[PDB]
DNA sequence: GCGTGAGCTAATCTATGTGAGACTGATGTTAACCCTAACCC
């Protein structure tokens, strides 16, 4: 929701000692995410794929830049559960950005070697919850 | 007829450990083939 989300929590994984500050990061997307709650115009539909799914600086690519980190694995975990159950609004019918999305949560399933039912079982409702909601554009995903 | 929130017990769920089934390769053992102390015709 807030411009700075690339200011408060990308800094957290740039710095040593990984162990803690996981609930830093927790309260920082709880903080961004409690605003979801608005619905006269969000404006920020397009912000978010470009901030926390970008190539770049995203968030769902923070799993190739976590592989290394183990310590920062179970509490990327932890804090993707709600980074994952963030697409937890079904009230529209936009469909932006949601292609390279659909192979990113593919690889997010293909990436994480444990927390098998916490990472995994917690992806893949993209597929029943927000695709398949399709067959308009359908370019790729089946 | 039916929503909605609280507490609970059932159901996981991974980390770690242990054993059963399949496998693989180094090894030593038995064995085919031949040579050798020694004598003595």
């Amino acid at each position: 929701g807030v411009r700075c989300s690339l200011l408060r929590l990308q800094e957290t994984l740039s710095a040593a000692d990984r162990c803690g500050a996981a609930l830093a990061g927790h309260q920082l997307i709880r903080g961004l995410g409690q605003e979801c709650v608005l619905s006269s115009s969000p404006a920020v539909l397009a912000l978010q794929t470009s901030l926390v799914f970008s190539r770049d600086f995203g968030l769902l690519v923070f799993v190739r830049k976590s592989l290394n980190s183990i310590e920062f694995r179970e509490c990327r975990e932890e804090i993707l559960k709600f980074l994952c159950i963030f697409l937890e609004k079904m009230g529209q019918k936009i469909a932006p950005y949601s292609v390279e999305i659909k192979n990113t949560c593919t690889s997010v399933y293909t990436k994480d070697r444990a927390a098998k039912c916490k990472i995994p079982a917690l992806d893949l409702l993209i597929k029943l919850l927000q695709t398949f909601r399709s067959s308009r554009l359908m370019d790729e995903f089946k």
